[PDB]
């Protein structure tokens, strides 16, 4: 009898691209064994043509296989290489896509109440992750998927890493294409990643969410307005120095102050003096 978490390459047919990075990409595929365009749609993550990167995909697969939560995207299966070494990650396709693509088109349908509900839902997926001894390192609006207008999910686990029991953080080596405008100062300075660093990133993600992922008011474009548009190599050190001074992203327009103070609490300098995902749920719930 057949394994349902096993997708043969021959039946996996590409439709379009959904996203890519400097290492791997995610496509839309129909798994169509019958060969009649009736099969189920899926998100297929794979590597671009990388010895060190096949290791990373296997880890990601094995992390995502064992996460079971309403607000985390669902592992469907794997597709193996015919020789052995290569591999693909098969996930559920959510056709409304990331918040980045969704919010600009559905501003009429989505109001402050609904944005705060998404926010709660992101904190619940993130607290499940954290409690399973994992640090995400990549929480942006672009990795939050829309299941429906009442449901979002964390849809990417590319940079997700185990924190050891003894240690209280993870130290990264390959920081080369990091999302710097989403990062806490310890990530920028010591290359260190605490659960509290994911909370930093949530605050920025929450900023994007509250501005309907308008490019013109995005974390990059507002940080680059503050520090300087054209500093090249010195961008990241100049970012670290404005955060040291106490400069943070401004209140989104039509965001009430009480929401903004929950956002501000995400962005305290020291990881230990920073709010928790549980505390954030209770603050959002009280507003709703
Ligand atoms: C997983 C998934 N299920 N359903 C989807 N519907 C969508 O519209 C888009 C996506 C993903 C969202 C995350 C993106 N992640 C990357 O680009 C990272 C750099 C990389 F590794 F490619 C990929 C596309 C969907």
């Amino acid at each position: 009898e057949v394994d349902p978490t096993h997708f043969e390459k021959r039946f996996l047919k590409r439709i379009r691209d959904l996203g890519e990075g400097h290492f791997g990409k995610v496509e839309l595929c129909r798994y169509d064994p019958e060969g009649d365009n009736t099969g189920e749609q899926v998100a297929v993550k794979s590597l671009k043509p990388g010895g060190n990167h096949i290791a990373d995909l296997k880890k990601e697969i094995e992390i995502l296989r064992n996460l079971y939560h309403e607000n985390i995207v669902k592992y469907k299966g794997i597709c193996t290489e015919d020789g052995g070494n290569g591999i693909k990650l098969i996930m559920e396709f959510l056709p409304s896509g990331s918040l980045k693509e969704y919010l600009p088109k559905n501003k009429n349908k989505i109001n402050l109440k609904q944005q705060l509900k998404y926010a709660v839902q992101i904190c619940k997926g993130m607290d499940y992750l954290g409690s399973r001894q994992y640090v995400h390192r990549d929480l942006a609006a672009r990795n939050v998927l829309v299941e429906s207008e009442h449901q979002v999910k964390i849809g990417d686990f590319g940079l997700t890493k185990a924190i050891e029991t003894d240690k209280e953080y993870y130290t990264v080596k390959d920081d080369r294409d990091s999302p710097v405008f989403w990062y806490a100062p310890e990530c920028l300075m010591q290359s260190k990643f605490y659960i509290a660093s994911d909370v930093w990133s949530f605050g920025v993600t929450l900023h994007e969410l509250l501005t309907y992922c308008d490019s013109d008011s995005s974390p990059m474009a507002l940080f680059l307005k503050m520090i300087g548009p054209t500093h090249g190599q010195m961008t990241v050190t100049r970012l670290v120095n404005t955060l040291k001074e106490g400069k943070r992203l401004p209140c989104p327009p039509n965001c009430p102050d009480e929401v903004y103070q929950l956002m501000r609490k995400c962005w305290e300098f020291q990881p230990s003096n920073r709010t928790s995902f549980q505390n954030l749920i209770e603050g959002f719930e009280a507003l709703l």
